[PDB]
């Protein structure tokens, strides 16, 4: 099984003892490193922090321990945006000049692979052509990723995407059959199923749907992502996934109704280190003082509130029976975003370091 772990290159500056550097990785912990996130620049694959020359030589350097460890590079994310996702596939030209600006970026730097991250073809004004084009894309990274090990002799570069769980966005801009014959795995973004964009309460990253829940709603949940990427054709072997090391959090229009569905206001209390109003990290929602924590006995996922603050997150619980679902499915491992999420250096949830991916590395 693969246990692949996103980690982030903006969390070194997070405040105190939640900065995050490469310095705090496990070589162990992961079968599977991925550095979160390249650019790109005139369509050519390029760093996006000050320091990435220097953390892309820790990140890898970490091989030097644990040989068995495969690393890669997201290109992406959403602050990346489409536009230039978009401007590159549109001709052959502009993909084939990012295809060999990645590989020998990749090999530069030591990577083993690559994870794509565009959030999304076909949607948030990615156009509707931009669907096909990504199928090609990937055809033309797996083709060259092959093409590259004939002449360099290393093992071949690595292919991953990250993928959405929501059907409108799957079927706006993936053609799972023809993309998942190209890709070495697929990394489903099995979370975010809910959060204070919604006007009621509800879990970021259910297992099941609730019994209220029908139709479309009862879609939003790990269990018919996973058969959604099944049934359209993702082997059973490449489907890693994903679990969330975050929460997403609430503030309720009144004490009063505390329940899963509840009336909401907006977003939860940004929190003390990640300062994003609407999600928290694990390391701050498991040590919450004068809380109330509940399991939503249908979904096999908690939730926590406090006064008019409500958060739905996955625990140690949750995370061992997300592994038994996808060992009981076949699947190929578990994903996790995001190591720096967790607990990495055991400074809040008095659980050691990592209690949430070491749980998941245990079990798978
Ligand atoms: C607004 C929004 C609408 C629709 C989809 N959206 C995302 O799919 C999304 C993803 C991410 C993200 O980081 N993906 C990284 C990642 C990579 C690989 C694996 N797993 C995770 C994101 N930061 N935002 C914006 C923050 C700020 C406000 C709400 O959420 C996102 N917003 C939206
Ligand atoms: C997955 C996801 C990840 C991170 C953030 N996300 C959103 O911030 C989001 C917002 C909305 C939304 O309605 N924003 C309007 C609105 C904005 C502000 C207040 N109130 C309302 C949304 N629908 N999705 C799910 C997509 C998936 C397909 C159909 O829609 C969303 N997903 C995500």
């Amino acid at each position: 099984a693969k246990l692949v772990c996103y980690f982030t290159n903006w969390a070194q500056y997070r405040q105190g003892e939640a900065r995050f550097l490469p310095k705090d990785l496990d070589p162990s912990l992961c079968t599977h490193l991925i550095y979160a996130f390249a650019g790109m620049t005139n369509h050519q694959l390029s760093t996006t922090e000050w320091n990435d020359e220097t953390l892309y030589q820790e990140f890898n350097g970490l091989k030097k321990m644990n040989p068995k460890l495969k690393t890669l590079l997201a290109i992406g994310g959403w602050n990346f945006g489409t536009q230039k996702f978009t401007d590159m596939v549109a001709t052959a030209n502009n993909r084939q000049t990012f295809v060999n600006s990645a590989i020998r970026f990749l090999r530069k730097y030591s990577f083993d692979g690559l994870d794509l991250d565009w959030e999304y073809p076909g949607s948030q004004g990615s156009p509707a052509v931009d669907k096909e084009r990504f199928t090609t894309l990937v055809q033309d990274l797996a083709n060259a990723f092959q093409q590259e090990a004939q002449t360099s002799g290393k093992e071949r570069l690595l292919l991953s995407a990250a993928v959405p769980a929501g059907q409108t966005y799957v079927d706006a801009g993936y053609e799972v059959d023809k993309i998942a014959q190209n890709l070495d795995f697929v990394n489903l973004m099995a979370y975010d199923f809910h959060g204070s964009w919604e006007k009621v309460t509800g879990h970021n990253s259910p297992l099941y749907k609730r019994q209220e829940e029908s139709g479309a709603a009862a879609s939003l949940n790990v269990d018919a992502a996973v058969q959604q990427w099944l049934q359209k054709g993702t082997p059973a072997s490449k489907l890693i996934l994903g679990m969330p090391t975050y929460g997403r959090s609430f503030t309720l229009a009144s004490s009063s109704d505390t329940r899963v569905g509840a009336p909401a206001t907006g977003s939860g209390t940004p929190g003390p280190f990640t300062k994003e109003g609407g999600m928290l990290a694990y390391y701050e929602v498991c040590s919450w003082k004068g809380a109330t924590k509940q399991r939503i006995q249908d979904q096999k996922v908690p939730y926590i509130f406090r006064d008019n603050q409500w958060v739905g997150f996955d625990d140690v619980e949750s995370f061992k029976t997300k592994v038994s679902y996808l060992k009981q499915k076949g699947l190929g491992g578990a994903m996790v975003w995001a190591l720096d999420l967790d607990d990495f250096a055991g400074f809040s949830c008095n659980q050691g370091r990592y209690p949430l991916i070491q749980t998941l590395r245990q079990e798978l």
